[PDB]
């Protein structure tokens, strides 16, 4: 049994202030490099340890031993994502509840039914890149977001927020991002009583009235109507739980939908940022992507069998999952006395934080080359060890997004390499902003048109 290393302390404040960054993912990275596959981090009255490595991550990722834990991000975001499939207890009635009757709606069949209203959204984005003029650049996160969240919105609830239509975001969406910042800035705060905070803390609670006063109105206005859609919605009204035989009920209903928005605005719009941002930087790689996109999608309209054939721009989207994964961390504790890696004893309910940038980094997985981008890595997926790649987090609390996520990503990026040419006009410097998830802030690029109908 060894002691683990620890990073500077400031007195009292022990290791917090590390966290007083816009850039705290990218802080404990640094950190993790200096001081390896471990490392204590102590706040006033909280202790977790920050695992970097496979050989320690394959054990934290075993359910029998270890469980999701909130960390004390997510009990922000549950502030107003509530007992919803991301902010709950594995031991909550409304989790397991919610995850059996959710499970079929996500399941790589249920993708044929969302594909075509994925689709309406990326046309809209093809169109909107091929209406620009000459002189005209894209906004890339701007841009992914505004499509990530009206795909949510369509397959969410049939609900168009029409995001290519507006420079201001819909209100719940100006509320949701507002809420989201707060949640990760309480997180820093040496001193959050301090009065300077008066103001965020009434404007919180501004923002979650607003958000379920918004999504409670769709729900009830949805049960006025008798309306069928195929979307979420109507799978949680209609939905009964197996085990339990219960349906979920409507405030859970709501924090699902307002969970489910959440993902669309933040992580997929962040990794197909990524994987823009890596293809203008190895036009190699590019030049492959594209190849595969212009032979499949041979019809103006892609069908859910073709965006399945696109097994390279798949490899491009897990190679930029790898390097940068947009939901960077996840916790865990230890459900019972046990001993991590034959030497660092835990007791139950002592807390891990997985490091998912470090051990996407491990260099006895990956090798040498871990900071260079080659898709080529994932060539053979059978290749990659148990619990090595874990951009989509863990077991039965792993993303139920997953499939949606990726077969969004998948059709979205073939588009964009079957549709135009890009430029890194500026040759941008990766700027990576910190909210929930990473994206590239600042990430702008040319597309001259290839001129192929839609
Ligand atoms: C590239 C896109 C995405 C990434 C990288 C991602 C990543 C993750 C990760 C790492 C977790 C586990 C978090 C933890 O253990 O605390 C998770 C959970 C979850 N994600 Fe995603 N996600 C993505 C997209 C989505 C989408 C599109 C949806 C839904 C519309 C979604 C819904 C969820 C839900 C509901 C959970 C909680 C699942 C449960 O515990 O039962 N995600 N996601
Ligand atoms: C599904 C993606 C959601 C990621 C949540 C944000 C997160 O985990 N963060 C954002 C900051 C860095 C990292 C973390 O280590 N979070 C810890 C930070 C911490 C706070 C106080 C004491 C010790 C550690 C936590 O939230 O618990």
């Amino acid at each position: 049994i060894k002691e683990m290393p620890q990073p500077k302390t400031f007195g009292e404040l022990k290791n917090l202030p590390l966290l007083n960054t816009d850039k705290p993912v990218q802080a404990l990275m640094k950190i993790a490099d200096e001081l390896g596959e471990i490392f204590k981090f102590e706040a006033p009255g909280r202790v977790t340890r920050y695992l970097s490595s496979q050989r320690l991550i394959k054990e934290a990722c075993d359910e029998s031993r270890f469980d999701k834990n909130l960390s004390q991000a997510l009990k922000f975001v549950r502030d107003f994502a509530g007992d919803g499939l991301f902010t709950s207890w594995t031991h909550e009635k409304n989790w397991k509840k919610a995850h059996n009757i959710l499970l079929p709606s996500f399941s790589q069949q249920a993708m044929k039914g969302y594909h075509a209203m994925m689709v309406d959204i990326a046309v809209q984005l093809v169109q909107k890149w091929e209406r620009l003029n000459a002189d005209e650049h894209i906004e890339v996160p701007e841009d992914m977001t505004r499509l990530t969240l009206d795909t949510i919105g369509l397959c969410g609830f049939n609900y168009r927020f029409n995001s290519f239509y507006r420079d201001q975001p819909h209100p719940f969406i100006t509320s949701m991002v507002r809420a989201l910042d707060e949640a990760m800035n309480k997180l820093q705060r040496a001193n959050p009583d301090d009065p300077a905070y008066d103001e965020n803390k009434r404007q919180f609670q501004e923002d979650i009235k607003v958000m379920n006063d918004l999504v409670d109105k769709i729900i009830a206005d949805r049960k006025a109507s008798g309306e069928q859609s195929d979307d979420l919605l109507t799978h949680m009204l209609n939905g009964k739980d197996p085990e339990t035989g219960e349906p979920l009920d409507d405030e859970n209903i709501r924090y699902q939908i307002i969970t489910f928005l959440i993902a669309g605005h933040e992580t997929t719009s962040g990794l197909l940022s990524f994987a823009l941002y890596f293809l203008v930087k190895n036009p190699h790689v590019l030049q492959k992507a594209a190849e595969e996109a212009a032979r499949v999608l041979v019809d103006p309209v892609p069908s859910y069998k073709q965006v399945k054939q696109l097994k390279y721009v798949g490899m491009v989207l897990n190679e930029a999952l790898r390097l940068w994964p947009t939901a960077p961390a996840f916790s865990l504790y230890a459900k019972e006395d046990t001993v991590l890696g034959g030497e660092y004893p835990l007791e139950k309910g002592d807390e891990l934080m997985v490091l998912i940038p470090q051990l996407h980094r491990d260099k006895t997985i990956w090798g040498d080359d871990v900071e260079e981008f080659r898709p080529e890595r994932f060539e053979n997926p059978s290749a990659i060890p148990q619990h090595a790649f874990k951009p989509f987090g863990n077991g039965q609390r792993a993303c139920i997004g997953q499939q949606f996520a990726l077969h969004e990503a998948t059709l979205v990026l073939g588009m964009m390499l079957k549709h135009f040419d890009f430029e890194d006009h500026t040759n941008y410097e990766l700027d990576i902003k910190e909210t929930l998830t990473l994206k590239p802030e600042g990430f702008v690029v040319k597309a001259k048109s290839k001129k192929i109908p839609l």
